């Protein structure tokens, strides 16, 4: 801090408070989020995050600085005007119009692409992280950063963190999942903007997992060789049919339901990457709109 003057509070993430604040030389206004630390910092959390200040991307919140004192880490963002949720609910009358559902998608797999190719993961995307401005462009935010320490189920704030967005094989409790955890979670956010409800909304684990359930079908080792065996599956799972995705989100396009399905896949290696994806005919006709913001 010293250097900032918060201007107000614009999020209670998992980590700690975010303020949009006024670097006090520079004039820039930022995000700042300060961390807050369990005792010291971890020299490794502080590495894992130097990491991320090289790992810049148009489709990713910059980190403009990471400043360390005791037992406060700041987190230096750029700052961007709104979050997907917030614009999503302001779009909750009409729908986001599809060729900005689709460009939001496309620009966030380019993002994802990038991360991947260097192994960072987000783990936890959401429409809160998901931020965007008046150019039509669209960032994650928060990135990387449950890798750099973990992720509370109780943040400091005393708000749950939402499970709404959490890959299967999270919740089955493997512990050593991969990059398609965040294809996932995007995939169940595609179907929100196009849906306007949450696809997915869990209020418990167990409610979380046998709402997936539901929708795709309890998984077997004939969808998902293995999963019979994960640390949390148990043979008194209720066992439900597949629903069709003409019912689940509807009314999303052939390419666009298909492009879906292939994220929304139970085995994480059938599942769809960011760069396969990107690939998909569904992006044929990508165009970038100005999304219609009021701030
Ligand atoms: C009443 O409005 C409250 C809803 N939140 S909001 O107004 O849409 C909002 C406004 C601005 C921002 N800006 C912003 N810019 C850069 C980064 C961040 C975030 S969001 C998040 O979880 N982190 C960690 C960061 C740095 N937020 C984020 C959210």
């Amino acid at each position: 801090m010293e250097n900032f003057q918060k201007v107000e509070k614009i999020g209670e993430g998992t980590y700690g408070v975010v303020y949009k604040a006024r670097n006090k030389l520079t004039g820039e206004v930022v995000a700042l989020k300060k961390i807050r630390l369990d005792t010291g910092v971890p020299s490794t959390a502080i590495r894992e995050i130097s990491l991320l200040k090289e790992l810049n991307h148009p489709n990713i919140v910059k980190l403009l600085d990471v400043i360390h004192t005791e037992n406060k880490l700041y987190l230096v963002f750029e700052f961007l005007h709104q979050d997907l949720k917030k614009f999503m609910d302001a779009s909750a009358l009409t729908g986001i119009p599809l060729p900005l559902i689709k460009s939001y998608l496309f620009q966030l797999l380019q993002g994802l692409a990038f991360c991947h190719s260097h192994r960072v993961l987000h783990r936890d995307l959401k429409p809160q992280n998901l931020l965007i401005n008046t150019e039509g462009a669209i960032k994650l935010a928060d990135f990387g950063l449950a890798r750099a320490f973990g992720v509370p189920v109780r943040t400091y704030t005393h708000e749950v963190v939402t499970l709404w967005y959490r890959a299967p094989e999270i919740l089955l409790g493997c512990k050593y999942y991969s990059t398609a955890v965040d294809i996932w979670s995007l995939g169940c956010i595609f179907a929100e903007m196009v849906t306007r409800r949450a696809l997915f909304p869990g209020d418990s684990e167990i409610d979380q997992l046998f709402r997936i359930f539901r929708t795709l079908g309890t998984p077997d080792e004939v969808v998902w060789p293995g999963v019979t065996s994960m640390p949390d599956y148990k043979p008194s799972f209720p066992k439900w049919a597949r629903q069709d995705f003409s019912k689940v989100v509807p009314p999303l396009d052939e390419d666009g339901r298909s492009l879906l399905s292939q994220m929304l896949h139970y085995d994480p290696n059938k599942r769809i990457s960011a760069k396969a994806a990107l690939a998909h005919p569904f992006f044929q006709d990508v165009t970038k709109p100005v999304p219609h913001l009021r701030l």
